[PDB]
């Protein structure tokens, strides 16, 4: 059985959620996991103890001053007149959700040192991130997806003028998680503060229509050799097991599994969908789902135990 | 007055390349630049000493055993009987050219670090690295491309089977920069030759079809404020350099006038420049390589990282980078 190292924290507006991540993949690799490392704000990393990776610890993390780690190759790093203690560290799990975890820079900098992890690489972080490319990759596949508008903070006049809306819509930013700053526009007075709160999150915000009580179903999943190994099938928003046909389950797998192509390889992604008039539509690809969907795989510690043996890792 | 370090090198089949890019700027901008920062395949940071920035010097390289440095938040890190020591830089100037600058990977590490610096960021540096996704930005934003076919590897066999054009191709990597396994296939024979030469540089292969007679234009430039400040149109092919027209002129013209491309066509060029380099390449100073077919613009490839940063496409360079530098926020 394969040794891990659990990464969390980073900095992102989903911060506090990466440390219940982590802390539920303890309960499901318990002795498994050789390292905890915290990655704060100030983009420093830190050894947890096993002992010590509780929601108590955490509020008071502060005033325990850890000694700050340096990346390096291979693994974490110690500085003294000495020189340097480096702690060479097994496959990484990266569960650092937004911010630095899911925009690139975590895959960037673990690829650059050589440090083998699950998560998603470079351009997988990229267009998943990033909604607007969310919405070129999908249509490229034929994966259909909400009709939409991209606003920044310059055209936001231009292209709002002029305009009779027909309502409602949602609006949200153009690359965060959790709902951060999502809010539903029924009437023209409840628009300012709904573009002002999505733009606090982000340079650019997306427009797409509300549809309310439609179907969502979010599909887990990674690549092991050459197949698939799916979760059960989530029912987001209701109240466990969701109610789909044999063909529904099956043509979101398809989905999933052309979205997921080469890029998401080395990941356990998340994707989202809607389903309209009976069409499946893309919503979102979450590369570091909470927890990694654990909860949503009938034995998830042998499907991640599975996926960590099938990569290609070489330090 | 603002002062740079050039950083250059990487795990980039244009390392080569890079070095010579550092050279050229350390004689454009002489002791502006602070610090030289030389990276090699093995990810080690090394620091140059100015005199020794040259082709002789870098030919032996691999034996000189310099003492490596690690980036850390600032700056790099040096040891001394105090432990660590940092040596904060100065605005960095990436010229890591394709793996490794190009990439996203130097992008990320420079903004996790807190390391100021002049290049493409991450999306920027990945749109523009593969050249399928480029196909799809410039789809988006209305800007012509070349009809292609993307080939895996678990693929390359079903190519011909796959094409929806004819012969004949160019062949060529999604993501190699330097002309670098670009090969012209003008029957299936040449095929398996250009596709097995071509996945020497990348798990992806791109094949469009070989135009004769396509014009190639070049243009430089960056975005400062809230204006572009352009460098000449370059002709790769000719190597001459042909410069913008002014409607604005302060001068009485003496001498038969220099050669220059139609109005309609340097308007089309800035225009594809411009909603191309819209706010992903803020911060870098780019190239874009167009083709011209029948009139139209096309765009073949944007270029984050040029060579020698396109320096010698503009009018004052060195006060260009300056002032790019001082937009920076």
């Amino acid at each position: 059985h394969m040794e891990f190292c659990v990464l969390f924290g980073g900095a992102s507006f989903e911060h506090e959620i990466s440390i219940v991540s982590a802390i539920a993949l303890k309960g499901v690799l318990k002795d498994r996991i050789k390292y905890f490392i915290f990655l704060d704000e100030n983009h420093h990393f830190y050894l947890i103890e096993e002992s010590n990776m509780h929601s108590k610890y955490f509020a008071q993390i502060k005033e325990k001053k850890l000694p700050p780690l340096i990346l390096t190759h291979n693994g974490l790093l110690k500085n003294s007149f000495l020189g340097a203690k480096i702690i060479e560290l097994p496959l990484v799990i990266n569960l650092v959700h937004g911010g630095d975890g899911e925009d690139g820079k975590l895959a960037s900098l673990l690829e650059f040192y050589r440090i083998a992890f699950i998560g998603p690489r470079i351009e997988a972080s990229v267009l998943s991130y990033n909604k607007y490319l969310t919405k070129l990759y999908a249509k490229d596949l034929g994966i259909k997806t909400l009709d939409y508008v991209l606003l920044n903070e310059k055209n936001r006049a231009n292209a709002l003028d002029l305009m009779n809306f027909n309502f409602p819509f949602i609006v949200k930013p153009s690359n965060a998680g959790s709902s951060l700053g999502v809010n539903v526009v029924k009437e023209e007075k409840e628009l300012i503060y709904a573009l002002d709160s999505a733009f606090e999150y982000s340079k650019e915000v997306l427009i797409e229509p509300f549809i309310q009580g439609v179907k969502e179903y979010n599909l887990a999943g990674c690549k092991i050799k050459k197949d698939f190994c799916f979760s059960y099938i989530e029912e987001p928003n209701k109240q466990p097991k969701a109610s789909l046909s044999n063909a529904l389950e099956e043509q979101l797998k398809e989905n999933f599994k052309k979205l997921y192509s080469d890029l998401f390889d080395g990941a356990i992604i998340r994707c989202d969908f809607f389903v309209i008039e009976n069409e499946v539509y893309l919503n979102e690809i979450n590369p570091i789902p909470g927890s990694l969907a654990n909860y949503l795989f009938d034995d998830f510690k042998t499907t991640l135990e599975n996926l960590a043996q099938s990569l290609p890792k070489t330090p």
